[PDB]
């Protein structure tokens, strides 16, 4: 008598990932059926590669999970809105499935047994291949992940809803970044390091005191009386290196509110001042998700 979180919200290192944003075509009904055989096709993938650690999730947007629960719980979910006045632009999907292991070749397996589950009641919109990059580090050459929680224990309590009806699920916000690796290079190490707030080879914090407000550390490491607003990030880097390329932001939380009030600190809602990373690099897409429990994702019908 109790709930299953999704297998791909906890998972710490893994070195790639699918994400898959798509829109729905039909009857909302569609997406009961489809939702339970994917599970079924993860815990099938798991145990005929035990050695890849998989873990997936399958998350819904805001109308299609208020239809979907009736209107219960999820109280906070909302499309995804603008913020910055447009500095961060919306592209609020229907459907999520972020999919993660230490082997490529079964994510792209299991990315191709979601298409099939789903079929043609969805509009694929996005699918993005994650790859961790030497020392974690970001396309820009600063490591990312450091101050994510870590450990099972501390990203339960981060990210996991503890009780009431959507207790084992968690709310997800991702967004794609396009960097300019160009536009980062013009600048000089000792720059980037004070757009950032950690030093970039050795990977030191720069005291809040000696970098600017406008440090993406300044922005994001937020506490209220004293409590940090943490949330367990998944982001990746993807692309090619003579195309697109950039971080594929991935963010999940027990509350939405943590995830949001970083957005409002980062656009310029907040204070009038925003996150010095724009100087290199844009969010082009932006989404959120709920991610319901395993039992009741087998609770779809
Ligand atoms: C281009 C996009 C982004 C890049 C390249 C980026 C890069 C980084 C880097 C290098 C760090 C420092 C190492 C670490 O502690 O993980 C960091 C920390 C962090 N980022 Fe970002 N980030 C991006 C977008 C975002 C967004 C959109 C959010 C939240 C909405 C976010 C939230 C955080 C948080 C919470 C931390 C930890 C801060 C702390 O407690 O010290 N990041 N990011
Ligand atoms: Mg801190």
């Amino acid at each position: 008598g109790m709930s299953q979180v999704q297998s791909g919200i906890l998972p710490e290192h893994c070195r790639a990932a699918i994400w898959i944003e798509a829109n729905l075509k039909g009857d909302v009904n569609a997406l009961r059926e489809a939702s339970k055989i994917f599970v079924d096709n993860v815990a099938t993938f798991q145990a005929k590669f035990p050695d890849a650690k998989l873990g997936a999730v399958v998350a819904f947007g805001n109308n299609v999970w208020r239809q979907l629960s009736g209107g219960e719980g999820a109280d906070e979910l909302k499309d995804f809105p603008v913020y910055g006045k447009g500095l961060a632009p919306s592209t609020q999907y229907d459907l999520l499935i972020h999919i993660l292991s230490a082997r490529h070749e079964v994510n792209f397996s299991v990315a191709q047994a979601a298409l099939a589950a789903f079929g043609d009641a969805i509009d694929v919109k996005e699918e993005i291949h994650g790859f961790r990059w030497v020392e974690e580090r970001d396309l820009s050459g600063f490591v990312d992940g450091t101050e994510n929680p870590a450990g099972e224990e501390t990203r339960r309590e981060v990210a996991v809803i503890k009780d009431g009806v959507d207790a084992g699920g968690s709310y997800v916000f991702v967004q794609r970044w396009e960097h300019n690796l160009k536009q980062l290079n013009r600048m000089s190490v000792p720059d980037q390091e004070m757009m950032i707030g950690r030093t970039k080879d050795a990977n030191e914090e720069i005291d809040g005191d000696e970098r600017p407000v406008t440090s993406h550390l300044s922005r994001v490491d937020l506490k209220e009386d004293g409590k940090g607003l943490k949330i367990v990030r998944q982001s990746l880097p993807y692309g090619t290196a003579s195309g697109t390329h950039g971080l594929y932001f991935c963010a999940y939380c027990a509350r939405l509110y943590n995830i949001e009030q970083q957005l409002l600190s980062m656009f310029g809602d907040t204070d009038g001042k925003r996150d010095a990373m724009l100087r290199f690099t844009k969010p082009v897409t932006g989404g959120y998700y709920f991610a319901p429990s395993l039992e009741r994702i087998q609770a779809l019908g």
